[PDB]
Protein backbone atom coordinates (compact mmCIF):
# COMPACT_ATOMS: atom_id res chain seq x y z
CA UNK A 1 0.00 0.00 0.00
CA UNK A 2 1.76 2.95 -1.28
CA UNK A 3 -1.12 5.19 0.62
CA UNK A 4 0.65 3.87 4.00
CA UNK A 5 3.47 6.30 2.84
CA UNK A 6 1.17 9.39 1.28
CA UNK A 7 -1.52 11.32 3.76
CA UNK A 8 -3.89 13.68 2.70
CA UNK A 9 -2.79 17.04 3.97
CA UNK A 10 -4.61 19.79 5.24
CA UNK A 11 -3.75 23.47 7.31
CA UNK A 12 -2.93 22.95 10.57
CA UNK A 13 -2.56 25.64 12.78
CA UNK A 14 -1.47 25.96 16.40
CA UNK A 15 -2.01 29.62 17.90
CA UNK A 16 -1.01 31.46 14.82
CA UNK A 17 1.61 29.10 12.76
CA UNK A 18 0.33 26.94 10.30
CA UNK A 19 2.70 23.66 10.75
CA UNK A 20 1.29 22.46 8.14
CA UNK A 21 2.35 22.49 3.98
CA UNK A 22 0.78 21.09 1.14
CA UNK A 23 3.52 19.97 -1.67
CA UNK A 24 0.96 20.30 -4.61
CA UNK A 25 -0.03 23.72 -3.77
CA UNK A 26 3.32 24.81 -3.41
CA UNK A 27 4.10 23.76 -6.58
CA UNK A 28 1.23 25.47 -7.99
CA UNK A 29 1.69 28.84 -5.80
CA UNK A 30 5.46 28.90 -7.53
CA UNK A 31 4.34 28.30 -10.92
CA UNK A 32 1.73 30.90 -10.76
CA UNK A 33 4.78 33.09 -9.77
CA UNK A 34 6.84 32.08 -13.13
CA UNK A 35 3.72 32.59 -14.93
CA UNK A 36 3.50 36.38 -13.97
CA UNK A 37 6.83 37.05 -14.50
CA UNK A 38 7.08 34.87 -17.90
CA UNK A 39 3.37 37.18 -19.16
CA UNK A 40 4.61 40.49 -17.60
CA UNK A 41 7.68 39.47 -20.01
CA UNK A 42 11.78 39.62 -20.05
CA UNK A 43 13.85 41.94 -18.26
CA UNK A 44 16.50 42.98 -20.63
CA UNK A 45 20.42 43.89 -18.49
CA UNK A 46 20.06 41.89 -15.72
CA UNK A 47 21.96 39.60 -13.97
CA UNK A 48 22.76 35.98 -15.41
CA UNK A 49 25.08 34.50 -12.15
CA UNK A 50 22.57 35.00 -8.84
CA UNK A 51 23.04 34.18 -5.58
CA UNK A 52 20.23 34.71 -3.37
CA UNK A 53 20.38 34.50 0.53
CA UNK A 54 17.50 33.55 1.55
CA UNK A 55 15.32 32.27 -1.52
CA UNK A 56 12.58 29.95 -0.21
CA UNK A 57 9.90 31.79 0.69
CA UNK A 58 8.86 35.42 0.50
CA UNK A 59 10.76 37.81 -0.96
CA UNK A 60 13.89 36.10 -1.58
CA UNK A 61 11.94 33.23 -3.88
CA UNK A 62 10.41 36.54 -5.72
CA UNK A 63 13.88 37.53 -6.38
CA UNK A 64 14.75 34.11 -7.79
CA UNK A 65 11.78 33.84 -9.51
CA UNK A 66 12.29 37.04 -10.99
CA UNK A 67 16.21 36.34 -12.15
CA UNK A 68 15.88 33.09 -13.52
CA UNK A 69 12.37 33.64 -15.24
CA UNK A 70 12.37 37.48 -16.12
CA UNK A 71 16.36 37.48 -16.33
CA UNK A 72 17.23 34.26 -17.59
CA UNK A 73 19.70 33.81 -14.79
CA UNK A 74 21.28 30.97 -13.40
CA UNK A 75 20.36 31.04 -9.29
CA UNK A 76 22.50 29.52 -6.29
CA UNK A 77 20.07 29.98 -3.59
CA UNK A 78 20.54 29.60 0.23
CA UNK A 79 17.78 29.01 2.55
CA UNK A 80 16.62 26.99 6.07
CA UNK A 81 14.02 24.69 5.63
CA UNK A 82 12.43 21.19 7.28
CA UNK A 83 12.05 19.09 4.25
CA UNK A 84 9.55 16.24 4.44
CA UNK A 85 9.24 12.92 5.97
CA UNK A 86 6.23 10.46 6.47
CA UNK A 87 3.56 11.59 7.92
CA UNK A 88 5.49 14.66 8.57
CA UNK A 89 5.35 17.54 5.50
CA UNK A 90 8.13 19.67 5.58
CA UNK A 91 8.10 23.46 5.38
CA UNK A 92 6.70 25.29 2.49
CA UNK A 93 9.93 26.98 1.65
CA UNK A 94 10.88 23.48 1.10
CA UNK A 95 8.33 22.25 -1.39
CA UNK A 96 8.87 26.05 -3.14
CA UNK A 97 12.31 25.43 -4.10
CA UNK A 98 11.51 21.69 -4.76
CA UNK A 99 9.05 23.51 -7.69
CA UNK A 100 11.50 25.93 -8.36
CA UNK A 101 14.24 23.38 -9.31
CA UNK A 102 11.84 21.47 -11.43
CA UNK A 103 10.60 24.65 -13.25
CA UNK A 104 14.42 25.55 -13.63
CA UNK A 105 14.92 22.59 -14.77
CA UNK A 106 12.45 22.47 -17.53
CA UNK A 107 13.54 25.80 -19.01
CA UNK A 108 17.65 24.47 -19.10
CA UNK A 109 18.13 27.05 -16.52
CA UNK A 110 20.63 26.00 -13.70
CA UNK A 111 18.97 25.83 -9.94
CA UNK A 112 21.15 24.39 -6.92
CA UNK A 113 20.32 25.62 -3.45
CA UNK A 114 21.93 25.14 -0.07
CA UNK A 115 19.88 23.88 3.22
CA UNK A 116 21.25 25.38 6.05
CA UNK A 117 22.37 28.62 9.13
CA UNK A 118 23.08 31.46 6.12
CA UNK A 119 24.40 33.23 8.98
CA UNK A 120 27.42 30.68 10.00
CA UNK A 121 30.82 30.67 8.13
CA UNK A 122 30.72 27.00 6.52
CA UNK A 123 27.29 28.13 4.81
CA UNK A 124 29.33 30.93 3.42
CA UNK A 125 32.02 28.35 2.25
CA UNK A 126 29.31 26.03 0.77
CA UNK A 127 28.30 28.27 -1.23
CA UNK A 128 31.80 30.03 -1.97
CA UNK A 129 32.55 26.07 -2.67
CA UNK A 130 29.12 26.15 -4.92
CA UNK A 131 30.15 29.25 -7.38
CA UNK A 132 33.54 28.23 -8.18
CA UNK A 133 32.51 24.41 -9.38
CA UNK A 134 29.26 25.62 -11.20
CA UNK A 135 29.47 29.50 -11.70
CA UNK A 136 32.64 30.86 -11.75
CA UNK A 137 31.53 34.16 -9.87
CA UNK A 138 28.09 35.51 -9.55
CA UNK A 139 26.66 38.95 -10.71
CA UNK A 140 24.09 39.74 -7.87
CA UNK A 141 23.76 38.97 -4.23
CA UNK A 142 20.37 39.29 -3.61
CA UNK A 143 20.06 39.32 0.39
CA UNK A 144 16.65 38.58 2.00
CA UNK A 145 17.15 36.77 5.47
CA UNK A 146 14.36 36.93 8.15
CA UNK A 147 14.54 35.39 10.95
CA UNK A 148 14.00 35.73 14.92
CA UNK A 149 17.55 34.56 16.24
CA UNK A 150 21.30 34.76 14.62
CA UNK A 151 24.37 32.44 16.23
CA UNK A 152 26.76 34.63 16.19
CA UNK A 153 30.05 32.57 13.72
CA UNK A 154 32.46 33.75 16.10
CA UNK A 155 31.40 34.44 19.27
CA UNK A 156 28.77 31.45 19.36
CA UNK A 157 26.53 34.12 21.14
CA UNK A 158 23.00 33.47 19.95
CA UNK A 159 20.79 36.88 19.61
CA UNK A 160 17.18 36.72 19.31
CA UNK A 161 15.79 39.92 18.13
CA UNK A 162 13.02 41.82 19.85
CA UNK A 163 10.25 43.41 17.87
CA UNK A 164 9.18 46.30 20.41
CA UNK A 165 9.08 50.05 20.73
CA UNK A 166 11.72 52.24 21.58
CA UNK A 167 11.51 54.76 24.63
CA UNK A 168 8.15 55.09 25.36
CA UNK A 169 5.66 52.15 25.84
CA UNK A 170 2.73 51.75 23.41
CA UNK A 171 -0.77 50.65 23.04
CA UNK A 172 -0.65 48.52 19.56
CA UNK A 173 -4.07 48.03 17.92
CA UNK A 174 -4.09 44.49 16.38
CA UNK A 175 -6.09 41.52 15.00
CA UNK A 176 -6.15 38.05 16.20
CA UNK A 177 -6.52 35.58 13.68
CA UNK A 178 -7.03 32.79 15.53
CA UNK A 179 -10.61 34.36 17.71
CA UNK A 180 -10.83 36.84 15.00
CA UNK A 181 -10.99 39.73 17.89
CA UNK A 182 -9.63 43.07 17.15
CA UNK A 183 -7.67 43.55 20.26
CA UNK A 184 -5.03 45.97 21.86
CA UNK A 185 -1.79 45.12 23.96
CA UNK A 186 0.73 47.59 25.68
CA UNK A 187 4.86 46.81 24.20
CA UNK A 188 7.07 47.67 26.91
CA UNK A 189 10.21 49.49 25.04
CA UNK A 190 13.20 47.74 24.37
CA UNK A 191 16.49 47.41 26.32
CA UNK A 192 19.43 48.15 24.93
CA UNK A 193 20.57 44.40 25.11
CA UNK A 194 16.90 44.00 23.40
CA UNK A 195 17.94 46.57 20.73
CA UNK A 196 21.90 45.51 20.26
CA UNK A 197 20.26 41.97 19.75
CA UNK A 198 17.82 42.80 16.87
CA UNK A 199 20.52 44.88 15.23
CA UNK A 200 22.80 41.63 15.16
CA UNK A 201 20.10 39.51 13.82
CA UNK A 202 18.29 42.00 11.39
CA UNK A 203 21.31 44.39 11.19
CA UNK A 204 23.33 44.31 8.20
CA UNK A 205 26.67 42.44 9.73
CA UNK A 206 25.96 38.87 8.22
CA UNK A 207 25.09 40.64 4.64
CA UNK A 208 28.71 42.72 5.38
CA UNK A 209 29.83 39.36 6.12
CA UNK A 210 28.88 37.91 2.95
CA UNK A 211 30.37 40.44 0.84
CA UNK A 212 33.52 40.47 2.22
CA UNK A 213 33.94 36.28 2.12
CA UNK A 214 32.95 36.21 -1.72
CA UNK A 215 35.54 38.69 -2.63
CA UNK A 216 37.99 37.79 -0.20
CA UNK A 217 37.49 33.99 -1.73
CA UNK A 218 37.29 36.00 -5.66
CA UNK A 219 33.58 34.60 -6.72
CA UNK A 220 32.39 38.05 -6.83
CA UNK A 221 32.68 39.47 -10.17
CA UNK A 222 34.32 42.71 -10.91
CA UNK A 223 30.97 45.33 -10.71
CA UNK A 224 28.91 42.92 -9.34
CA UNK A 225 25.45 44.11 -7.76
CA UNK A 226 24.29 43.31 -4.35
CA UNK A 227 20.76 44.27 -2.22
CA UNK A 228 19.03 43.53 1.12
CA UNK A 229 15.29 43.97 1.40
CA UNK A 230 13.66 46.70 4.08
CA UNK A 231 10.45 48.23 5.15
CA UNK A 232 9.74 51.68 6.24
CA UNK A 233 5.92 51.37 5.95
CA UNK A 234 3.95 54.58 7.54
CA UNK A 235 3.11 56.24 10.43
CA UNK A 236 0.54 53.63 11.58
CA UNK A 237 3.91 51.38 11.81
CA UNK A 238 6.15 53.93 12.78
CA UNK A 239 6.47 53.20 16.43
CA UNK A 240 7.19 49.22 16.42
CA UNK A 241 8.93 49.01 13.08
CA UNK A 242 10.95 52.00 11.59
CA UNK A 243 10.66 53.85 14.92
CA UNK A 244 11.18 50.60 17.23
CA UNK A 245 13.75 47.59 17.62
CA UNK A 246 13.48 45.99 14.20
CA UNK A 247 13.75 49.69 13.02
CA UNK A 248 16.88 50.39 14.68
CA UNK A 249 18.19 47.20 12.79
CA UNK A 250 17.01 48.60 9.77
CA UNK A 251 18.58 51.62 10.20
CA UNK A 252 22.08 49.72 10.03
CA UNK A 253 21.71 48.33 6.68
CA UNK A 254 21.75 52.37 5.37
CA UNK A 255 24.74 52.33 6.89
CA UNK A 256 26.07 48.89 5.51
CA UNK A 257 25.28 49.92 1.94
CA UNK A 258 27.42 52.37 1.97
CA UNK A 259 30.95 50.35 2.62
CA UNK A 260 29.12 47.73 0.78
CA UNK A 261 28.85 50.12 -2.13
CA UNK A 262 32.14 51.26 -2.23
CA UNK A 263 33.93 47.97 -2.55
CA UNK A 264 31.43 47.12 -5.71
CA UNK A 265 31.97 50.14 -7.17
CA UNK A 266 35.50 50.08 -7.64
CA UNK A 267 34.89 46.80 -9.25
CA UNK A 268 33.99 47.41 -12.56
CA UNK A 269 31.07 49.98 -11.39
CA UNK A 270 29.06 47.48 -9.52
CA UNK A 271 26.31 48.73 -6.89
CA UNK A 272 24.59 48.19 -3.83
CA UNK A 273 21.42 49.30 -2.70
CA UNK A 274 18.98 49.00 0.63
CA UNK A 275 16.01 48.26 -1.43
CA UNK A 276 12.63 48.89 0.41
CA UNK A 277 9.54 46.75 -0.57
CA UNK A 278 5.64 46.86 0.61
CA UNK A 279 4.00 45.08 3.18
CA UNK A 280 2.85 41.70 2.31
CA UNK A 281 1.33 38.61 3.99
CA UNK A 282 4.26 36.37 5.11
CA UNK A 283 4.26 33.20 7.10
CA UNK A 284 5.29 35.12 10.64
CA UNK A 285 2.26 37.64 9.96
CA UNK A 286 1.01 38.23 13.92
CA UNK A 287 4.58 38.29 15.09
CA UNK A 288 3.15 41.48 15.19
CA UNK A 289 -0.59 41.25 15.97
CA UNK A 290 -0.93 44.36 14.31
CA UNK A 291 0.28 43.45 11.06
CA UNK A 292 -3.04 40.92 10.21
CA UNK A 293 -5.13 43.90 11.28
CA UNK A 294 -2.75 46.78 8.92
CA UNK A 295 -2.59 44.20 5.97
CA UNK A 296 -6.73 43.44 5.68
CA UNK A 297 -6.77 47.70 5.99
CA UNK A 298 -4.13 47.58 3.38
CA UNK A 299 -5.12 45.11 0.70
CA UNK A 300 -8.84 46.51 0.61
CA UNK A 301 -7.99 50.06 0.32
CA UNK A 302 -4.73 49.35 -2.16
CA UNK A 303 -7.61 46.81 -4.25
CA UNK A 304 -10.04 49.90 -4.52
CA UNK A 305 -7.47 51.72 -6.21
CA UNK A 306 -5.95 49.02 -8.31
CA UNK A 307 -2.35 48.88 -6.99
CA UNK A 308 -2.71 45.65 -5.05
CA UNK A 309 0.63 43.33 -5.46
CA UNK A 310 2.30 40.41 -3.80
CA UNK A 311 5.50 39.50 -3.30
CA UNK A 312 6.26 38.37 -7.12
CA UNK A 313 4.57 41.64 -8.84
CA UNK A 314 6.46 43.81 -6.07
CA UNK A 315 10.13 42.22 -6.87
CA UNK A 316 9.60 41.74 -10.80
CA UNK A 317 9.33 45.40 -11.11
CA UNK A 318 11.87 46.22 -8.80
CA UNK A 319 14.12 44.34 -10.63
CA UNK A 320 12.91 45.85 -14.05
CA UNK A 321 12.60 49.46 -12.88
CA UNK A 322 15.26 50.01 -10.33
CA UNK A 323 17.83 47.30 -10.41
CA UNK A 324 18.39 46.69 -14.10
CA UNK A 325 15.99 49.41 -16.15
CA UNK A 326 16.38 53.35 -16.12
CA UNK A 327 13.80 54.47 -13.59
CA UNK A 328 15.57 54.01 -10.31
CA UNK A 329 13.13 54.90 -7.99
CA UNK A 330 15.78 56.28 -5.65
CA UNK A 331 15.70 58.78 -2.27
CA UNK A 332 17.52 60.64 -0.42
CA UNK A 333 19.92 58.18 1.77
CA UNK A 334 20.11 56.15 -1.43
CA UNK A 335 17.51 53.47 -0.98
CA UNK A 336 15.61 52.14 -4.37
CA UNK A 337 11.96 52.30 -3.50
CA UNK A 338 9.31 49.72 -4.73
CA UNK A 339 6.54 51.14 -2.18
CA UNK A 340 5.76 53.91 -3.26
CA UNK A 341 1.81 52.66 -4.14
CA UNK A 342 1.53 51.82 -0.25
CA UNK A 343 2.80 55.05 0.87
CA UNK A 344 0.32 57.30 -1.45
CA UNK A 345 -0.79 59.89 1.12
CA UNK A 346 -4.46 58.97 -0.12
CA UNK A 347 -4.09 55.11 0.70
CA UNK A 348 -2.51 56.20 3.91
CA UNK A 349 -4.77 58.53 4.82
CA UNK A 350 -7.68 55.71 4.15
CA UNK A 351 -5.75 53.16 6.14
CA UNK A 352 -5.80 55.61 8.93
CA UNK A 353 -9.56 56.51 9.16
CA UNK A 354 -10.47 53.05 8.68
CA UNK A 355 -8.08 52.20 11.37
CA UNK A 356 -9.84 54.26 13.83
CA UNK A 357 -13.10 52.70 12.84
CA UNK A 358 -12.30 48.60 12.67
CA UNK A 359 -14.13 47.03 15.64
CA UNK A 360 -15.31 43.22 16.29
CA UNK A 361 -18.38 43.55 14.42
CA UNK A 362 -17.18 45.21 11.33
CA UNK A 363 -14.12 44.21 10.23
CA UNK A 364 -15.46 42.03 7.22
CA UNK A 365 -17.54 45.41 6.02
CA UNK A 366 -14.57 47.66 6.84
CA UNK A 367 -11.29 45.14 5.81
CA UNK A 368 -10.22 42.67 3.42
CA UNK A 369 -9.77 40.22 6.11
CA UNK A 370 -10.84 37.56 3.65
CA UNK A 371 -8.37 38.37 1.23
CA UNK A 372 -5.68 38.66 3.83
CA UNK A 373 -6.92 34.86 5.42
CA UNK A 374 -6.65 33.67 1.53
CA UNK A 375 -3.41 35.06 0.88
CA UNK A 376 -1.87 33.28 4.09
CA UNK A 377 -3.38 29.87 3.29
CA UNK A 378 -1.99 30.47 -0.28
CA UNK A 379 1.36 30.73 1.32
CA UNK A 380 1.38 26.93 2.43
CA UNK A 381 -0.19 25.89 -0.25
CA UNK A 382 -3.55 25.88 0.52
CA UNK A 383 -6.47 27.26 -1.39
CA UNK A 384 -4.81 27.06 -4.65
CA UNK A 385 -6.46 26.48 -8.13
CA UNK A 386 -6.28 23.28 -9.79
CA UNK A 387 -5.42 21.37 -6.93
CA UNK A 388 -6.76 18.51 -5.31
CA UNK A 389 -7.05 18.53 -1.68
CA UNK A 390 -8.48 15.16 -1.71
CA UNK A 391 -5.38 13.50 -3.30
CA UNK A 392 -3.03 11.44 -0.91
CA UNK A 393 0.74 13.17 -1.90
CA UNK A 394 4.00 11.98 -0.67
CA UNK A 395 5.41 14.52 1.63
CA UNK A 396 8.69 13.82 1.32
CA UNK A 397 9.29 15.49 -1.93
CA UNK A 398 13.06 15.60 -2.77
CA UNK A 399 15.25 17.90 -4.48
CA UNK A 400 18.09 17.29 -7.05
CA UNK A 401 21.26 19.51 -6.54
CA UNK A 402 20.41 20.48 -2.81
CA UNK A 403 23.38 20.51 -0.34
CA UNK A 404 22.52 20.06 3.15
CA UNK A 405 24.57 21.70 5.44
N1 LIG B 1 5.97 42.39 4.54
C1 LIG B 1 7.11 41.72 4.51
O1 LIG B 1 7.18 40.50 4.77
C2 LIG B 1 8.28 42.55 4.17
C3 LIG B 1 9.51 42.01 4.22
N2 LIG B 1 10.64 42.75 3.84
C4 LIG B 1 11.98 42.17 3.93
O2 LIG B 1 12.09 41.10 3.02
C5 LIG B 1 13.08 40.17 3.52
C6 LIG B 1 12.46 38.80 3.53
O3 LIG B 1 11.38 38.85 4.50
P1 LIG B 1 10.16 37.87 4.27
O4 LIG B 1 9.93 37.60 2.85
O5 LIG B 1 9.08 38.53 5.10
O6 LIG B 1 10.49 36.52 5.04
P2 LIG B 1 10.35 34.98 4.78
O7 LIG B 1 10.16 34.41 6.15
O8 LIG B 1 9.28 34.76 3.78
O9 LIG B 1 11.67 34.23 4.25
C7 LIG B 1 12.89 34.38 4.98
C8 LIG B 1 13.95 33.61 4.22
O10 LIG B 1 15.13 33.53 5.04
C9 LIG B 1 15.49 32.16 5.16
N3 LIG B 1 16.19 31.96 6.42
C10 LIG B 1 15.79 32.31 7.68
N4 LIG B 1 16.68 32.07 8.61
C11 LIG B 1 17.73 31.51 7.91
C12 LIG B 1 19.02 31.09 8.31
N5 LIG B 1 19.45 31.10 9.57
N6 LIG B 1 19.86 30.64 7.35
C13 LIG B 1 19.43 30.60 6.08
N7 LIG B 1 18.23 30.95 5.59
C14 LIG B 1 17.44 31.42 6.56
C15 LIG B 1 14.19 31.39 5.02
O11 LIG B 1 14.41 30.04 4.64
C16 LIG B 1 13.58 32.17 3.87
O12 LIG B 1 14.18 31.76 2.64
C17 LIG B 1 13.46 40.67 4.92
O13 LIG B 1 14.68 41.41 4.93
C18 LIG B 1 12.28 41.55 5.29
O14 LIG B 1 12.60 42.55 6.26
C19 LIG B 1 10.47 44.01 3.29
C20 LIG B 1 9.28 44.58 3.24
C21 LIG B 1 8.05 43.96 3.78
Amino acid sequence: GSHMLEMIIKPRVRGFICVTAHPTGCEANVKKQIDYVTTEGPIANGPKRVLVIGASTGYGLAARITAAFGCGADTLGVFFERPGEEGKPGTSGWYNSAAFHKFAAQKGLYAKSINGDAFSDEIKQLTIDAIKQDLGQVDQVIYSLASPRRTHPKTGEVFNSALKPIGNAVNLRGLDTDKEVIKESVLQPATQSEIDSTVAVMGGEDWQMWIDALLDAGVLAEGAQTTAFTYLGEKITHDIYWNGSIGAAKKDLDQKVLAIRESLAAHGGGDARVSVLKAVVGQASSAIPMMPLYLSLLFKVMKEKGTHEGCIEQVYSLYKDSLCGDSPHMDQEGRLRADYKELDPEVQNQVQQLWDQVTNDNIYQLTDFVGYKSEFLNLFGFGIDGVDYDADVNPDVKIPNLIQG
